DNA sequence: GCGATCACGT
DNA sequence: GTACGTGATCGCA
């Protein structure tokens, strides 16, 4: 049992609890707080949130970083209550990040999911409590109730338990020193938000949306009738079929119609390059301009992102509506796009620093190959080095297809792609990407040596780790099944890498954070996708944070190779190169 | 509301 | 068969 208070008391406010602050509306942005329930040495309760967050002694509480409490995925309910004007502070244990960090692979999505774990299961699953979908629902008091009090009391029996294993697993730190300290860091830029520069995005719909017609009746045209070309089946059918063109590659119900099998077939028909052209703007317009429209805000005209703290099997960041790592690095439309994203106040800038070859830096000091180290030690061009010694060819005999092979060989490992995929990339046969992989071995022996080695690892103990200790259980490398071996090899040799370039950005952006307030510097972080770190400054900052950012990002760790970082700053996102 | 297909990132 | 994840569109029960 447990009390359903009406006010607030003093033993509900003793300093250390199990606290549920519980949002359920999936984007906690602004969202409602529907109930809370407080777990403590002094009883069970539930409070309820117009009442308990209006109490000044329970809002002093929750301040209060004294007061410690062990949560849930405390970063929903610190965002949900920064909307309301207070700050949750004192947040010593969350179990969602000590259950992602025990193991990433279980998928922990509630408390539930994370108690199965150590056997306790009194208590529901979200989803069996609020339904999916249409039917979602926020319960009656006494099944609300019931269910925040029964989360709380797993929390509480749960920490120690969870804590024991991770600090058997050497994890203690990685949870208290990086992901808790990390995830109220994404609070205050979810919160923050992004400013979108909603007219030059509609401007550029707009744009789209003249391309997309034109090229739309050529593509009627050639094809001398009328469909749907966002069909692929309608697609298919007047491609191959109608205008006869060869059927190179089948989906597994009909004809693939993908860009790789496109590009091959546009010198037999016209169309082909247009039906190309549509998907290319098609994308831009349905998915990043509408997309991007649709999850801007109006009161703040910000878009305010959700990180996935607790998601990936590298310990990499996620982030959700909306996704800004998605939006494309490349056409000078995709990476324009950007240009959307504007400082939050005037006489404001963007900063934008990011790693260069951050990866394949890890790569060269974990497995410590002594051409690939001094090849950064130097600086050198690493695709043009890789070139040079996989053709044994001089720096200005390296031709612009020999380095674009290379820069291939060397996205496979940052990626771990397959042979296979190596050779679908440089679309040359899986025995000519072999021997290019083959080549590649003799220049970085070291390299080649991690790579066998970190299988046998990941065999012998069953998971392999990254340098902060995040750990990657790969229970398939036993598997008699070549492609579900292979993959769990290629994710033994990957993991280490991305992982611990995950590892190194996410302490820079601790180590950042504080030097920006020790520093007194309006400046704040944004955005955190791929290897870059995003700001937003005072103009009157810029020549203290070109400075001060890549001074901090260098020196987040010392590897036996530098880190390296670019760094810009300008009016926009996209300006900031 | 699910698979299935595509295209973006990893 | 030969790479998982995000998210949009279109298909089908
Ligand atoms: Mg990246």
């Amino acid at each position: 049992a447990f009390t359903l208070a009406d006010r607030v008391t003093e033993e509900m406010l003793a300093d250390k609890a199990a606290l549920v602050v519980e949002v359920v509306e999936e984007n906690y942005h602004d969202a409602p707080i529907v109930g809370i329930a407080v777990v403590n040495e002094h009883g069970r309760f539930f409070l309820r949130p117009e009442t308990a967050l209006a109490d000044p002694q329970f809002v002093a509480w929750l301040g209060d970083e004294t007061k410690k409490k062990s949560m849930f995925d405390s970063k929903r309910a610190a965002v949900a209550l920064k909307w309301k004007g207070i700050e949750l502070c004192g947040v010593s244990f969350d179990l969602l990040l000590a259950a992602y960090l025990l193991d990433p692979a279980q998928g922990v999505d509630d408390v539930a999911a994370a108690a199965k774990m150590k056997q306790y299961e009194a208590v529901r699953p979200d989803e069996a409590v609020y339904g999916k979908g249409a039917k979602r629902a926020v319960p009656d008091e006494p099944v609300l109730a019931e269910h925040l009090v029964r989360k709380a009391a797993a929390i509480w029996a749960l920490e120690r338990p969870f804590l024991d294993e991770l600090r058997r697993n050497e994890q203690d730190r990685l949870l208290v020193e990086l992901e808790q300290p990390l995830s109220s860091i994404l609070a205050e830029m979810e919160f923050a938000g992004v400013k979108v520069d909603t007219k030059r995005l509609e401007q550029m719909g707009e744009e789209l949306a003249e391309q997309l017609r034109t090229v739309e009746q050529r593509i009627y045209e050639l094809a001398g009738q009328e469909f749907n070309i966002n069909s692929p089946k309608q697609l298919g059918v007047i491609l191959f079929e109608k205008l006869q063109l060869p059927v190179l590659k089948k989906t597994k119900t009909g004809y693939s119609t993908s860009a790789d099998v496109l590009e091959k077939l546009a010198p037999y028909h016209e169309i082909v390059e247009n039906i190309l052209h549509y998907r290319q703007l098609g994308k831009l317009q349905s998915t990043y301009i509408e997309g991007l429209l649709k999850v801007v805000r109006p009161d703040t005209k910000k878009v305010h992102t959700i990180f996935n703290q607790a998601l990936t099997q590298t310990g990499r960041l996620s982030s959700t509506e909306p996704n800004l790592q998605n939006i494309p690095i490349r056409l000078e439309e995709g990476r324009k796009i950007r240009q959307a994203f504007v400082p939050s106040e005037s006489d404001w800038l963007i900063f934008a620093a990011d790693y260069s070859q951050i990866e394949l830096r890890v790569l060269a000091h974990i497995a410590e190959d002594d051409n690939l180290m001094e090849a950064f030690r130097r600086d050198l061009d690493i695709h043009t080095k890789t070139a040079m010694d996989i053709f044994q060819v001089s720096e200005d005999e390296v031709t612009p297809n020999m380095r674009r092979q290379a820069k291939a060989v060397n996205f496979g490992i940052v990626y771990g792609i397959s042979d296979y995929g190596l050779a679908q990339n440089l679309n040359i046969s899986r025995k000519e990407a072999a021997e290019f992989i083959e080549r590649y071995f003799e220049s970085f022996p070291g390299v080649k040596r991690y790579m066998e080695n970190i299988v046998q690892e990941a065999k012998q103990k069953g998971y392999v780790t990254t340098l902060l200790h995040r750990r990657r259980y790969l229970p398939d490398i036993t598997s008699r099944n070549f492609n579900v071996r292979s993959f769990a090899e290629r994710m033994a040799m990957n993991t280490p890498i991305q992982g611990s370039a995950a590892d190194i950005i996410k302490k820079a952006m601790i180590d950042l954070n504080a030097r920006l307030k020790e520093e007194r510097l309006q400046a704040r972080l944004l955005l955190q996708v791929h290897d870059e770190l995003i700001l937003e400054a005072p103009k009157e900052e810029m020549e203290r944070l070109c400075r001060l950012v890549p001074e901090v990002m260098e020196q987040a760790v010392t590897l036996r190779v530098p880190l390296k970082v670019d760094y810009h700053y300008g009016s926009t996102w996209y300006d900031a190169k």
